[PDB]
């Protein structure tokens, strides 16, 4: 197929829909589904969702709003408290999948007394359009240059469940904790950072080939992750995403590990 | 002249070809033409055309295949074997002008078979030997002329340094394979996906002499065994960093 | 307020002047408010002037000349002698007020003589910062220029030399050139935030903390470079730059 | 208040001694004891006592062996199970005097059965009074600089520089000692100083390693980091980690 | 062995000891070929060099089995050592060679020694070797490893020596040989400390330029600095 | 089995042989086999022989002359022109054989003319010290013993380890070389080879100290660009490569090294 039919596919979809409630993450593809949807159905017609939660970061929370309201949205926050799911609380493995279907669960509330038809997604190749299209990640940059589509969060966050360990209780403080960690962290010039959770100790996950400036900031670092509440501070030796950038025999050998 | 004067004689020089082949690289030059070629012409008019080859990387062809298709062309890759030209194959220093005429010679076949009525490349003010035409020479564009133009049309987006062939990694003279240009190339490559995008890994036969950006070498430290390794298994039996740093 | 609401906010405000001359630096303010302002008034009702001094760099000044053109607007070279006031001159510490006073004196003057309704800064009170008047932030000002496709501007900007000499100290001719040539060479090697701050004999360089580990390959020409430049001792201030 | 007078004192009392066993380490204490009791007593009335147990490294009880060896003691090597009492293997705060009073319960059982009069040590002017060990040196009101005169005085020059701790520092109280955690600690360390870092902890925190060098090391020790992860991967932990503080931090 | 004639010749003596192995050897021979009543060991104290470095030479003087006997020189009271003109290395050795005579005058001893490579140890043909070899040959173990300079060497010529300043230099220098970093100077200049290390451990000292620049200014500097040209 | 035991057989060997010629490199295996027969046989019966040849350093030679004669050894020097021999003028694979060869039949005529019974050397486990059943850890225990203090801390080998095989030996490749050698201990680091690969010079430095190094790149490159060498390269496996990796990458720089 091509990206005109493509977008065909997608404009008949929110057609027949009339009414959509769009979850809004602000990155290229939610953007793209808001901004068609908000095209091709009318402002009123759409109402643009975005999940404010202690996972997430306040900053991202805000940034998302305002990216919202700069394609011209009516836009709805919601507060979810992921918490109270003992799943999340106590980091299972499939923390994953409650956080999700406590989320879907609150749009698909919303969308019932909005009356819209749909939720829609940001997902690509609850209703994913981009992906029922065939989008690819070429194909919705082609649309989105073509719609004049120039601002979105170019940095994707994660979930802070990511930095606790399997069956580790999160709390509101260590969470906070980990979280002020990490903005120190960026604030020092480390834009991809992970300082995992380990009780009394943080692990810090860097990129390797960012290890080497990053000594002149050790003991900075150690006192103030510190004053945090850790008492041993420490850097993985590993990296960030470690085994990724290894020799093709010790990548096979991190990876059986 | 004017800007918009050297603009208005491109498009009325477009406008004549009515469909247009355009030599594509993904560079500021490349980009300007092409979406010149698509604002004038239409999309139904206009074939980007990618190089693909043994002496560059996948991942400088995949880029400009992504940002012609980003511009809204429809763009194609063509595949050219530079080692059966005996020039490239022994590595002499006019070898680059017979893969130029080996690639405009491909690009008139593939202008001939889909109805174009000239083949546009980025020159600015092997090329006429196949008479392939620079729109942006013709019409007096100089570099600061090509930005000017680029970002009154909204173009943000370009390859920003262009990459060579692989061939200067290797002494004039030196006779070209499939083995020691892959050797080179899979090296560069694993270097690069450590986070150095600038390197250069030159062929000394069993010594791989890697240059890096001196204020990059610092860096490098925590990789020292991993390179070392990973460039024996491709077939280097010494594996050394220039202290002369990078070029 | 929405970004589309402070770019309407300047539209407005730059079709009320009619006609404008803008203060150009080259750096991402400055391009955005050269390029409104074309976009909004055309390239006859605008002049954007662009500063040659010998308190910022011959560099600084050449790029921002061609990028005025690039731009597409019709831009206009001055020359301010900041060390004709003596504040500037003996680097007192309120010399940043007498500076900011002959170039905003001159900008009027240049406005006066064009027949422009205002001047207008990047950031005085007889020129009008539109930017801030329409709410910019940072990533307003960001977000806009890529919108327009504004790819080009100085990304590091070098400020005024005398920030690079001790307060009381006489600024003269051979030790700015002393400074700048030192600075021109560390920015070379690959330091486009750099400062070399001025000890008589000392030079005392200012490096962003995380530099400062891939700069210990350039330590012993850097020594040598500075050292016929006329300095005696060549060292690095382990505060980092903004110490 | 003179080194000849405290020297007199140590052979008067070595002398009505008569027989003694002493406990030896390898240290420039122990070295001085045991070469003042050879001298006084006879090589056929000392008997050397180096320990031998699971929080002490091979190569520092080999060590120790050779250098009373080396002084021409007869020694005799003994093993002590301290995982035996709970206090050491669960690492409580006064695991080192239940280790220490095992110890010296060993040492006055040699005695008593080879006739020694006393059992002596190195200490320098706890779990050693209740065992009635004998500190000579501390007696004769030795100082650090009255144990290094008679050493340069007697020609000692050989000792252990640097004694080492029990591999129990290496584990936060609280933790059980295992035979596999305590190997995987010495391994882990043991690789470490074969890299070029003498001076290294690695502190054992169930799954994660974090290793503590001196900060002046720290950037010479970065070209290490994948070999040294994936070492100690392989030895059992799981993460390894480099703590920001440095040794003793 | 040149060495044990020449000491029965002067019969008693009274020893310039540093602490380094070259006084160490001095002191150590002439105790065994005179005997410790006939020997006398002077430590010199002053602002010019390290107290752990006098510490360390009276404990160890006293180690070796000797009588110690410590001497204060106030070197400021020289002009020339005041004001750090260049030549003052030679009035500060004007001060403590006369002290001493006048210390060898008062306790009958008949000339004073010094280490070096009346050095007898020198005139024996001694090489830094032969020091090593000789000292391990008579048990001893203890000296001071590092000696330092006059602290003069870290002032520009010209610039007047206080109390203060010299302590600011001699705590400055304490800090960072704590580090690990032995061979070190901070060199004055006002309110710029310029430190040199030799080059080849710059790069291990990146991790400390923080802490060193705030406990440099603690001491009384506002710009701590590291010369790119290293250590001399 | 103890030390004692072993230090005896040597003066049992030593008391036998009577009179002896001692290979002298001023290393520690050297150094206690020479201050041993001294010990036990005395001055007038122990031979000290010091090589001086074109593939090792002055430096080397005068540190062994000065250290037999600080133990008080008559000590005699001589020279081996050891590129008169085409194995080790060519640099064939087997060179080691023919240098060792010539040297030890020098050795066996100096000792013929001083009614020597035998040459010793300082191999480790006439090798008396191999004999007496001496470990590395032996000698040094027993060094410290003896108050042997000073010796050659770290032993160079001969130059011809620093060119490839089938590579021809000249003066000027060797001066350029050991120049380059010195020229890196000059500036701290004591163990370096510098190989040679005709128109590149591949730096081996231990890898502890290779960070270190950044600061000299640019002093080292031009100065091994003046002494001949186009390119100045660092060799990332460093010193002695292979030797610390982990367990796994040992075992495969083991495959890579015997590949070739
Ligand atoms: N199972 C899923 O579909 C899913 C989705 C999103 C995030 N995650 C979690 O995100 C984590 C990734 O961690 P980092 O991105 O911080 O490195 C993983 O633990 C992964 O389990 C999982
Ligand atoms: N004629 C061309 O189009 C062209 C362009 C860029 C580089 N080159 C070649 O690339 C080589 C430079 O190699 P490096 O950029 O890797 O240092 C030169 O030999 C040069 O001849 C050729
Ligand atoms: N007092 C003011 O309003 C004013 C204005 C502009 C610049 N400055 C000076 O600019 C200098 C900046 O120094 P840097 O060289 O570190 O950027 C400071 O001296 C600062 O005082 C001051
Ligand atoms: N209480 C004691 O007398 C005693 C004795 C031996 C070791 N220790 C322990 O040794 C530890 C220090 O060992 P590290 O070298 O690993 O830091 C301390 O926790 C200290 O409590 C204590
Ligand atoms: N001029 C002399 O004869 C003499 C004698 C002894 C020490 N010194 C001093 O030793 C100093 C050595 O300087 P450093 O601080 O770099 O070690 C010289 O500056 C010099 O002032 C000089
Ligand atoms: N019998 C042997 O194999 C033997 C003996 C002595 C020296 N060598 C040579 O000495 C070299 C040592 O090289 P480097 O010490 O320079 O690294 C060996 O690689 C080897 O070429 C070999
Ligand atoms: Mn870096
Ligand atoms: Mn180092």
């Amino acid at each position: 197929a091509t990206l005109a039919t493509k977008k065909a596919t997608l404009v008949a979809a929110l057609k027949d829909l009339q009414r959509v409630t769009v979850a809004f993450s602000g990155g290229i593809d939610s953007t793209l589904v808001l901004k068609m949807a908000l095209d091709v159905l009318g402002r009123d017609n759409v109402t643009a969702v975005v999940a404010n939660s202690e996972l997430f970061t306040d900053e991202e929370f805000d940034k998302a709003m305002s990216l919202a309201e700069e394609l011209g949205a009516n836009v709805q926050g919601t507060t979810l408290d992921y918490l109270s799911d003992d799943h999340i609380k106590n980091n299972t493995p499939d923390s994953w999948y409650y956080a999700k279907k406590m989320f879907y669960s609150r749009l698909n509330d919303i969308a019932a007394n909005n009356g819209s038809a749909a939720v829609l997604d940001g997902m690509i190749k609850a209703r994913s359009l981009l992906q029922e299209a065939d989008f690819f990640k070429t194909d919705v940059r082609a649309l989105a240059q073509e719609l004049g589509l120039t601002n979105w969060n170019k940095v994707a966050s994660c979930s802070v469940s990511s930095r606790f360990p399997y069956g580790t209780t999160l709390t509101h403080d260590n969470i906070a904790q980990v979280m002020a960690a990490e903005k120190y962290l960026r604030s020092l010039g480390f834009p991809t950072v992970r300082v995992r959770f380990h009780n009394d100790i943080a692990r810090i996950e860097l990129p390797e080939a960012r290890i080497g400036d990053f000594l002149v900031f050790n003991d900075r670092v150690n006192r103030q992750l510190q004053s945090l509440g850790f008492r041993y501070v420490t850097l993985d030796l590993g990296g960030f995403r470690s085994g990724r950038m290894n020799d093709t025999l010790t990548k096979a050998q991190l990876a059986t590990f």
